């Protein structure tokens, strides 16, 4: 039986001997048709409190179908910053058939204050995101449910529970999913300690972005006020002063990401605008702090990293973009993976390099050493 996780700070980026951004070796974490008729999609990557690197993704049986295909959440672990990977383990396995159950679209949320790791994902019965109906009864086969899996042992074992009712304060909310990739723990400002992740919802107003957050270190979850129209998978990041930012996929296909700001820890958001700098084909993406422990007023606290498919209509050219100024401008875009990438995510690793995952005939992993960062955002 594995030991209890202990509290430990999230990693910050560290300087390498590199002077240019160069992808390391590519690792095939899961390959479609290995085994026959099984497909892999929807990546999540995190550094656990013990420094292990954890990758999660869907196992999709039969085809790469979204919910309500009876998918499973699975995981692989590296204890050497991505050089080698243990065998796949199951976070929560779906069930085929007339009473099918599916677990799909994982995101991790690591709480450095406790060491606990959360993995959010849908729980489906007969309906997916688009066809789910109003209702929150846990056995309702017409509802797309929200589950969170908790691990207290750095991701070796999991316990599961349905959070749909507690995050549904508006009874017209007919569907929801937490965006795959990773949520955050807040470290700065009045809401330090809060754990927060973003969802997409449909309700009487439209298709909105909505934060869910916990102030008791993941025992109970509450939804903030929803925001925006034609929103979709969106990710939240804590800026240098503790203002939050959400960066969203645009369901209206503008060819750009969308952005909004919260001054109250995700309870309310302001107006949603396009980010003209961030070309995107209506696809998932991940934004993170490079130095999440750095304090307000430091240059390091203002540096954000963003991964997506930098293209207006096709999910190609996995690209790392850097902002030095709390997301106000994006001064550097560099494609680390030409061609098909689908969903990407990135996470700071324990060694201070960046891990990336993308989708091409399954899930692929690589590393970007980060010594070149100071040449784009001076660090002093
Ligand atoms: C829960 C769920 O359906 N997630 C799916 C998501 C969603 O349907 C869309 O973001 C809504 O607009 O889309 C995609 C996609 O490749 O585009 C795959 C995700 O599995």
């Amino acid at each position: 039986t594995w030991p209890a996780a202990v509290p430990a700070p999230l990693p910050d980026v560290r300087a390498d001997s590199s002077t240019r951004m160069l992808l390391g070796p590519v690792v095939d974490l899961a390959v479609n048709e290995h085994p026959e008729g099984v497909f892999y999609r929807i990546p999540a990557l995190a550094t656990a409190s013990n420094g292990d690197l954890l990758a999660s993704y869907d196992l999709r049986p039969g085809s790469a179908g979204d919910a309500p295909n009876p998918n499973s959440i699975v995981q692989r672990r590296s204890r050497d910053n991505g050089r080698t990977w243990g065998p796949q383990t199951v976070i929560h396995a779906g069930t085929p058939g007339r009473r099918k159950v599916g677990y799909s679209d994982p995101s991790y949320l690591v709480d450095p204050a406790t060491g606990r790791i959360l993995n959010f994902h849908v729980k489906s019965y007969d309906r997916g995101f688009a066809t789910s109906e109003v209702g929150t009864d846990p056995d309702d086969r017409h509802v797309l449910h929200a589950e969170v899996s908790t691990s207290t042992d750095n991701g070796h074992t999991w316990t599961h529970r349905d959070i749909t009712r507690e995050i549904t304060s508006d009874p017209t909310t007919r569907t929801r999913f937490v965006a795959s990739g990773q949520g955050i723990a807040l470290l700065h400002g009045p809401h330090a300690g809060r754990l927060i992740a973003q969802m997409t919802v449909r309700n009487s107003v439209g298709q909105q972005a909505q934060s869910i957050y916990s102030d008791d270190h993941g025992i109970t979850w509450h939804a903030g006020n929803p925001v925006g129209r034609m929103m979709d998978e969106n990710k939240v990041v804590e800026l240098s002063d503790g203002t939050l930012m959400l960066n969203s996929r645009d369901a209206a296909r503008s060819g750009r990401r969308k952005v909004a700001y919260s001054q109250d820890g995700g309870l309310t958001w302001g107006p949603v605008k396009l980010v003209d700098d961030l070309i995107d084909p209506t696809n998932n993406a991940q934004i993170i702090r490079a130095y999440p422990n750095a304090r307000a007023g430091s240059a390091k606290a203002r540096i954000l990293l963003f991964t997506n498919a930098r293209n207006a209509t096709e999910r190609v050219n996995g690209t790392l973009s850097v902002s030095c100024d709390d997301g106000r401008t994006w001064v550097s875009h560099q494609t680390y993976m030409p061609g098909e990438v689908g969903y990407t995510t990135a996470a700071v690793q324990s060694d201070g390099a960046l891990g990336v995952l993308w989708e091409r005939d399954g899930i692929r992993y690589s590393t970007i050493p980060m010594g070149w960062l100071n040449s784009v955002c001076p660090l002093a």
